[PDB]
């Protein structure tokens, strides 16, 4: 049983896609925050696949208990594939989460949703360019026009933890990359190896939730703190700001290639 998780911003069209894929009629509304819990269903054309609808999230640092549900499902390691639902009309803001999803180590497939709206706006995205520079498969989809839905499933089904080798992660400023390496060494086996890069960056961000979940040793905590301090001194900038700006810097470069 292959497990696909529907991840992406609220109001991006995850449930709309879920209903088409499974045959269900789950609640779909034109405002952020409709889905409030996990909903499972089998993929109709290939029953070996189980797909999970989940509440929308803006990032992997949640706010609502609804946002937590989606995060907790991914971090429990239950997902074999991340089907990242992306609103193409607001690509830059949507990809902020995407970078974090690749970092979790669960192979990401992008449903570049709402492509029909984008075609109305007269704008276009070079799908293959966006795919190359992001290191993930991308499929232009429309839940309204019912285009590209089967193809995005097919690609997600074939981009799993058991079909994909070495994963290409978003490469940031080399100075932060040096800091990430040092945190990875410090972490060791305290996290699953697949998700190590995700946790390492979150620990650099000094994310409250991740810090509490991990319960690191006094020696790990002390070294990570020294690494942050030094990197802050090097970047002439606070840790939280370094990452936020590095993600958007990475996204801006990618969107220039694609748009
Ligand atoms: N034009 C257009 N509209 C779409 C498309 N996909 C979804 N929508 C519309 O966008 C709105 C949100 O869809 P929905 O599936 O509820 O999004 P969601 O990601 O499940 N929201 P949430 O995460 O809060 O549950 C709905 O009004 C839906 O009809 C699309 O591809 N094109
Ligand atoms: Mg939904």
């Amino acid at each position: 049983m292959t497990e696909i998780a529907l991840i992406g911003n609220p109001n991006s069209g995850k449930t709309s896609l879920f209903n088409l894929i499974t045959g269900h009629n789950q609640r779909v509304g034109n405002w952020p925050g409709v889905t409030v819990e996990r909903k499972s269903g089998l993929v109709k054309k290939n029953k070996d696949l189980e797909i999970q609808d989940l509440p929308g999230i803006y990032s992997m640092s949640p706010y609502s208990p609804a946002e937590k549900v989606a995060r907790d499902y991914l971090l429990s390691q239950r997902a074999d594939s991340i089907l990242n639902v992306v609103d193409a009309t607001n690509l830059e803001r949507n990809l902020y989460l995407t970078t974090q999803l690749i970092e979790t180590g669960i192979p990401v497939t992008i449903a570049l949703n709402m492509i029909d709206v984008l075609d109305g706006q007269g704008k276009k995205i070079n799908v293959d360019k966006l795919s190359y520079h992001l290191g993930v498969p991308v499929v232009a989809t429309s839940a309204l026009k019912q285009t590209g839905v089967d193809q995005v499933v097919k690609k997600a089904a074939h981009t799993t933890t058991s079909t994909v080798g070495d994963l290409a992660f978003p490469i940031y400023d080399d100075r932060l990359e040096a800091a990430i390496s040092q945190i990875l060494e410090v972490l060791g086996n305290s996290v699953p190896q697949r998700s190590a890069r995700f946790y390492a960056i979150k620990l650099f961000e000094q994310d409250s939730l991740v810090e509490a979940e991990l319960d690191l040793s006094q020696f790990q905590r002390k070294e990570i703190e020294d690494i942050i301090r030094i990197t802050e001194e090097i970047f002439t900038e606070d840790a939280e700001s370094i990452v936020i700006n590095e993600r958007y810097a990475f996204i801006e470069r990618v969107c220039q290639m694609a748009e």
